[PDB]
Parts: structure tokens; sequence; C-alpha cells
């Protein structure tokens, strides 16, 4: 009723996002909606009481899951998967503005961009999720499981922190670096909300990752970042 | 170090790897694969990690671009789909509108964030983990029939539509696009789990036999 009500009379401008108050991804999105100045309001389904089943929101993301969001503006445009989200925000806000804000308007930049949000969505993320499943909520303990993906989430770490290293290593010859094209993109930020979940499966970046850190602190004073976050 | 076309590394038994072919026969795009043996580890390579910082298949070079490098199969797909389109001014596979873009990475990301890797884990731990585990394969067995139910009930509802029948359905606007293709490789896999499409899940055997019967999916597979 709650979420059926919403959708009886929805907004005709701005943005609505659908997430859960423990969802990582669902801060990645909020982080890049408010980095790029949009303005949004935010409901948190509750899984318990089943609000992802309602019939209203299977029809948003028909994989009844966190994030989706709802692009009022376009005629209620409904885009799911966080990746989807995010490229639908910086282009959208490139053609709006005629700046690349977190994006690029090159083909050659915008094909490194999206190979780390990929990379983050799809070997980053589901590999973080399937430790943090093992190690606490499977119906059984199976140590191999755990040290299976816990060992991936830290093997995908060092390939971060080797790319970090590298851009540092070029410009040398404290400062802040960034994956693609020496500057903050949504390939930066989309592994800042996860980057604080690690810890809860044994992962210490600070002192396992340094250039991760920096990386991460440097994101995690933004205004806007911090915004979102406190959401 | 060719001046033009594209260099595909991938490995015989690779669907993310297959995942480009297809789009690069498709679309028409001259390329040659180059097949890595994960034996000698030529996948640990100095430069191919410098391809592929990840060191996994597929990687791709576009030599007519200064031999950029790109990873990541969704990566690779968009930016086949956003050159060609850009080349010829046909949004083939893909499309110009800007929602209907949304809707295909939505798939796209849907496809490769929770289809490729759940698939992936319920193989491991049914065939080469170090210890046998039910609950562990059925988990990943599971999440595998749940998308399956998602992509099913998708096209059974465009279906639907093009009633209001012998006719190919597709995910986005009612033509073949990356967000199709890009399960192809995948679904020719899960019989090894214990999944049978054809019985299953109906209009997604229709599909994916709309797709294997294409003579550029053929050529690429
Ligand atoms: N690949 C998806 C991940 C979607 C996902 O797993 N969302 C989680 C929240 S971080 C969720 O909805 N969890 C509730 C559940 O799985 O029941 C994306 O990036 O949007
Ligand atoms: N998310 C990646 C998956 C990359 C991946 O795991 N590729 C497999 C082949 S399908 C591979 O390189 N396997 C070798 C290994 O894991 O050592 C993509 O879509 O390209």
């Amino acid at each position: 009723s709650r979420i059926t009500k919403f959708f009886q009379e929805q907004p005709l401008e701005g943005y609505t996002l659908f997430s859960h108050r423990s969802a990582p991804n669902g801060f990645k999105v909020a982080i890049v909606l408010s980095e790029l100045g949009f303005h949004y309001n935010t409901i948190f389904l509750d899984f318990n009481l089943g609000e992802h089943r309602a019939p209203e929101f299977v029809s948003v993301n028909p994989n009844a899951r966190v994030p989706a969001l709802i692009d009022h503006g376009m005629d209620n445009l409904s885009i799911w998967e966080s990746g989807a989200i995010l490229l639908h925000l910086v282009n959208k806000y490139y053609k709006e503005t005629g700046n690349p804000l977190l994006w690029s308007d090159d083909l050659a930049d915008q094909s490194q961009i999206n190979a780390w949000l990929f990379f983050q969505t799809s070997g980053h993320a589901p590999m973080i999720g399937q430790a943090l499943h093992f190690r606490y909520f499977h119906s059984q303990k199976i140590a191999s499981a755990v040290e299976r993906y816990t060992d991936e989430v830290r093997r995908v770490y060092g390939v971060v922190e080797m790319a970090l290293a590298e851009r540092r290593e070029a410009l040398v010859m404290d400062y802040p670096v960034w994956l693609v094209g020496d500057k903050l993109t949504i390939a930066d930020l989309a592994f800042v909300p996860w980057n604080n979940v690690v810890d809860r499966i044994g992962i210490n970046i600070k002192i396992e990752f340094p250039e991760v850190y920096k990386w991460t602190k440097h994101m995690m004073r933004r205004p806007a970042v911090i915004k979102a976050l406190r959401g």
C-alpha cells in the first residue's frame, strides 16, 4: 500500500530512488545523483514486508532488487542496475549541459571508464557479496567458500591498487590520482560505497592497499559524497 | 601489430570471449582472435596484463584507435555499438534513443553482473571446488533459475504485446540488441548445471534459438 500509493500519483519532475538503508549499490547511485546536482527522493524498500514484491516495484525493476531509479522528467522512465543508472545520469547531464562531469566526451576515455565500471559491478561487488554471504549468512559454515571469495576480493583490490600506483608513477615523472584521464569519474566513485564494507570480511584497506586508501579518502571528503552517504 | 581492425584475446571455452566475437561478427568488424592457454599462464604475461589489468579474457585491441585496449565484455560491447553507430549513422544492435539505451544497459549489466557470475559459481562448486557441498551448488543453481525467470517473464510480456504468431521477440525496442546477444553464449552452458531451457523456460528457448540461427552468430561460435 505504501509503495502502491506512490505509484498512484507520481512526481512530474526530478528523480525517485528506490534503495535500502544498507545497500552499497544504492549509495553508489545517490553519490552520482548528488555529485551531478540532480534533485531526488529516496524510498527505502522494506524487504522484510516484501515491498520489493509489490507489483508496482517489479514493474520498475523486473529483477526485484535495488537500486532502481525513476526519471520522472522522461515519462517516468525506469532504469535498474546501478551500472546502467550511472551511465544514464552522466549521459543525461552531458547532453543537457555540454559538460561531461564525471564522464568524458571522448569515446576512448568512455571505454576506459566503462571497463572499470563493469569491473566494479561484475567483478568487485558480486564477490564482496559472496564473501559476506558465506562468512555470515549461509545455512552452514564453509571455510573453503569464505577463503575463495575473500581471496578474490583482495585480488581485485590489488588490480585497483596497481593501476593507481602506475598512475602515480607516471606523474612523478600525495597528489590525487584517478583511474581515467587524470580526473574524477564515475569509475572512481563506483567503488566508494563498497570500500567501506570490506572491513567486514577482514580486509584492512588502509594497511593492505595504501593507494586505494588515499583515493577513497579524497572522494570521502567531497561535499556531494558526504551528503549522499548521510542521506 | 596491425594498423586497422581488431585483435580479440579470448579462450576456447570462454563464453564471455564468444560474446565479443558475436557482436564483432554481427557488426561486420574485421578481427582476428588470439586464444590464450591459461595453462602456461599467458594471461599473466606483462604484455597482456598491460591490455587488461584484471588479467582476464576477453580483452580487445582497437588498432584504428591507436591500439586502444578495452577489457570487460560489457565495456567492449558498448564500445563496438557506439563506434558502429558513429561511423554509419545506423544504431545496429543498439539504439539512438536515450531511453532505449538505458534499457539496453540495464539488461547488459544484469547479464554481466547477475547472470554470468552466478552460472560461473554454480559451475565451480559443481565441478571444481576442493570440496563437494550441495548447499553451495543449490544456492547458485537456484539463483540462475531465478535470473532466467526474470528473462522468461520479460519475453512473455513482449510476446503478449505482439499478440495484440511465429515471430522473434526481443528484450528492448522490438529489435535485436547487445542486450539479447549477451546471454547467448551462457544460455548454451547452463545444461551443465542441470537447467533445461527448452523445458523450464519456453520463451527463452525460442529467443536463444532465433539468435543461434543467425549466420553471424554461427560463424563466430
Ligand atoms: N548488480 C546489481 C546488484 C543489485 C543488488 O544485489 N542489490 C542488493 C542491495 S546492494 C539488494 O537488492 N538486496 C536485497 C536482496 O537481494 O533481496 C546493481 O549493481 O544494481
Ligand atoms: N566480468 C568479466 C568476466 C571475465 C572472466 O572471468 N573471464 C573468464 C572467461 S569467460 C576468464 O578469463 N577466465 C580465466 C580465469 O578466471 O583464470 C567480463 O564480462 O569480461
